[PDB]
């Protein structure tokens, strides 16, 4: 069984810059939650790439047939927030730059080992971020890629963000996590 601490410790053993780790972390981690290699609406993929960081395992995503048993409901108590403008970028800011005060954002706004639902431009795709105690990792596993905006071609950090990017930080409780690892749905996703 895949220990994501053990994936942790030995990333942060490594000459690499905060976005080569996420997104080391991150193709690690699509290989195992999203093998197919679907490029579908996987919100299924960030959700459980929160359980994983949260410690809850790391369980193959639901594939699109399995959407119905949970995820075609899981953010109703978040709408509002989901479809309200959150944190829009500025003209000529970097993706690094960009990314930067989303982290700080976060950082702010949640504890150590916090991991958060990162809707972008309201909903239009998920990622994950996750707060190590010191910095936020970005994590995109069904792209295997670290933070980005879904472009549909990769963006180097000192990439420029289209004017009027967003993102919607969803604060998913512990409750609705643990709710989900009761699940007979999450139960019978592939442990690993």
């Amino acid at each position: 069984n895949v220990n994501v601490k053990k994936l942790l410790e030995s990333l942060n053993s490594k000459s690499l810059g905060d976005m080569d780790k996420d997104s080391e972390l991150a193709a690690t981690l699509q290989k195992m939650i999203n093998p197919s290699g679907g490029d579908g609406n996987c919100s299924g993929c960030a959700l459980h790439a929160c359980m994983a960081m949260l410690g809850y395992g790391v369980r193959e995503a639901p594939v699109p047939n399995e959407i119905s048993e949970y995820m075609t409901g899981f953010f109703h108590r978040h709408l509002e927030q989901i479809d309200s403008e959150g944190i829009v970028s500025h003209p000529n800011e970097t993706y690094s730059k960009f990314r930067e005060r989303i982290a700080e954002n976060i950082l702010q706004n949640t504890s150590k080992g916090s991991v958060v639902m990162i809707s972008i431009e309201q909903a239009t795709h998920w990622i994950a971020g996750f707060n190590d105690g010191e910095k936020i990792m970005f994590l995109d596993v069904q792209t295997g890629k670290g933070f980005n905006l879904y472009d549909p071609v990769e963006k180097s950090p000192d990439a420029f963000v289209d004017e009027n990017s967003s993102v919607q930080v969803i604060h998913v409780s512990d409750q609705e996590f643990d709710h989900y690892a009761n699940s007979s749905s999450w139960k019978s996703k592939r442990l690993c």
